[PDB]
This record gives structure tokens, sequence and C-alpha cells, in this order.
């Protein structure tokens, strides 16, 4: 009985808190896993700049969530009543009637006739998936965005176990985070090596050249630059585009027409992951200084990943010694990491730059 008041309280606090993350991921899975439609299409480049206006500041997200969640809702219940509207023989025929719009266009835009294709289940998924969408903003608002933002406005031994666990997991990722970025983002721009990604390699290798300092700048510049070639890619695989021998222009620089009926969440998954990576990154740095804001800890304390321990402490137990290890194990063995480095990147080469890698 107390317990599960207790649990219906906490699990609501805990939902009012998350469900941000719940609206975005069901958000691009309306605006990602159904057609190239130009609604679609803002559908996900709004969420893609609600994304980049977290990363630049937690403070101006948050302050303009609420016209933010008002214009998304009020978009997607006017595209919603004007898609149910052309789905019709007689309204669809009175539109090409007056608006006089070519069929290609009115395709592209993404009001086309279901009923002529036939194809009923990806209408029922047309119809749900957007007012799935609406049901879930209208229950992020009234009834969470009060309770997020009071939050956001700053088995005992098992519960005490998790805490430590998540504080220590979440010290882990806030010291490593823009690593773990920076390595999915280059493993994916390694498994594309087309010519439409060369300002981002640039740009990463810049941040990554001066990263902490002067804030994390180079990463919303980054994120704008996933966020433009996302786009891109929708618009080149919407139909209203027009388009030594073995390559020809798209495929080079990489922004390609796929082949129709592929859904666009296939071929830019990778995109879509590092947007994701990026705003986790983000969401890691802000929910971090939140909590030693609240706790009074100063940004000195970011530095280490146990505070509590300092190196010297290592050789009383085998868990002190993986804490030091975990803390500044780089930063007693930077040289010989760096030319195990060096000596993998080697054996993966043999080439000139392996020559002068090795000089």
């Amino acid at each position: 009985s107390r317990k599960f008041a207790a649990f219906v309280e906490y699990l609501s606090n805990k939902v009012s808190v998350y469900f941000i993350f719940v609206v975005s991921v069901v958000l691009l899975v309306v605006s990602t896993c159904f057609a190239p439609n130009f609604y679609n299409i803002l559908f996900f480049a709004l969420w893609a700049l609600n994304l980049i206006y977290l990363k630049f500041s937690f403070r101006l997200y948050r302050g303009l969530a609420y016209a933010f969640w008002l214009t998304l809702t009020f978009y997607t219940s006017i595209v919603i009543i004007a898609l149910y509207i052309y789905q019709f023989p007689g309204v669809s025929q009175w539109i090409i009637r007056n608006t006089s719009l070519s069929q290609e266009w009115l395709n592209a835009i993404g009001l086309v006739d279901f009923r002529a294709i036939g194809e009923s289940g990806a209408l029922f998924l047309q119809l749900l998936a957007p007012i799935a969408l609406f049901v879930v903003t209208m229950l992020q608002l009234k009834f969470f965005h009060g309770p997020w933002s009071r939050a956001t406005s700053p088995v005992k031994k098992l519960h005490k176990l998790a805490n430590q666990t998540i504080e220590l997991l979440w010290r882990f990722f806030e010291v490593h985070i823009s690593k773990i970025v920076f390595v999915i983002i280059a493993i994916f721009i390694a498994n594309n090596i087309n010519a439409l990604y060369i300002p981002l390699v640039i740009l990463l290798s810049l941040a990554i050249c001066l990263p902490s300092a002067a804030d994390g700048i180079f990463s919303l510049f980054m994120c704008a630059y996933l966020f433009l070639v996302a786009l891109s890619k929708m618009i080149y695989q919407l139909d209203i585009v027009p388009e030594h021998g073995n390559i020809s222009m798209p495929e080079w620089f990489g922004l390609k027409k796929e082949v129709e009926g592929t859904e666009p969440i296939y071929m830019l998954f990778g995109v879509i992951v590092s947007i994701i990576a990026l705003a986790f990154q983000s969401i890691v740095i802000y929910r971090q200084r939140h909590y030693r804001a609240s706790l009074g800890l100063p940004e000195s304390m970011r530095a280490k990943v146990f505070p509590d321990f300092h190196h010297s402490h290592f050789d009383r137990s085998l868990k002190n010694a993986i804490q030091f290890l975990i803390d500044y194990g780089f930063y007693k063995f930077g040289l010989e990491i760096t030319m195990i480095a060096i000596g993998i990147d080697i054996f993966n080469r043999m080439d000139a730059l392996a020559a002068i890698q090795c000089f």
C-alpha cells in the first residue's frame, strides 16, 4: 500500500522529467520512418532545430520550450487536417481543379491520395503516427510542462548501490562523452567517404584540436552541419529535385537518389545516431552542471572521476587500483598509450603516411 504510493509518486515524477526523451524519439520515428514528404521534412527539421537550440544553452531552450511546443502542436494539427481533407476523391479533385498544383509537386509535398494507391496500412500509419505525436504533445502540455519546469528551474543497500552506480556512470559520461561522440561521428564518416562531409571532417578536427576550451561552439557548428546535410539528403530523396565513368556526381557527392519506397531512416541512420549522441552529450553536460550546482560543486570537480579518491591511495585495494586506472591512467601513461596508438595505426596502414608517422 505505502510502497505502491511511493512507486506512484516516484514514477510520476520520473515520467514528468523524462518524457521529453520519449516525445523526441517518437517524433524522430514519425519524421524518419515513413517517407520523404515536405511536411515530414519540416517535422524532422523542427526536431533537429529543437535539439540544436537545446545544445546552444539549456537556459534558452527551457525559456522557449513552451512556445516551441505550442508551435509544434499547432503545425502538426494543421498538417493533420490538411492531409485528412486531401484524402478524398471529391476534395482531391476540387484541389487539383482550383489550386492548379501539379500532381508530382502535390505528391512530393506530401499530400498524395493513398486510396488511388490502395496501400491501406500506409495510410493507417500516416494517420496514427501524426495524431500519436499530437496526443503525446498534449500529454506533455498542461501535465508535465509544469513539473518539468519546477524540476529544471534551478533493498536499501540495493537502492544505495543503484544511486552510487548512476553517479559514477554519469561522471564517467561527463568526462568521456566528448570522446564517445567524436568516436561515433568519425566511425560513421569513415563509413561514408563521400564529398558531402568534408566540412564535417574539417570542423570535427577543429573541435578535437581545441576541445573543452572556448565552450562547445564547434560542437554547435558540427551539429548544425549534420542537420543541414540530413535536410539536403531529405530534399534530394524528395521528388522535386531534377536528378572516371564508374562514378557519377551524386554518389561521389553522397547526395544520391535512393530507391523509391526505401525508408529515409535507413540511409540516414548514422546521421540521426550522431545527432542523438550530440544531444546526449549536451544533456549530460547540463545535468551534471545542475547536480554540481545543487550540491555546490564547482567546475574544478569535473576533471576527476572519483573526487573522493586520490591517485596516491590506489595501493590499498584492487578497487582503488581500478579507480586510479579509470581516473588518471592516461594522465600517468599518456606517452605510452599514444605510442600504442601510433603502432596500431602503422600496423593498419603500411604506407607513406605511416612512414611520416613512423618518423
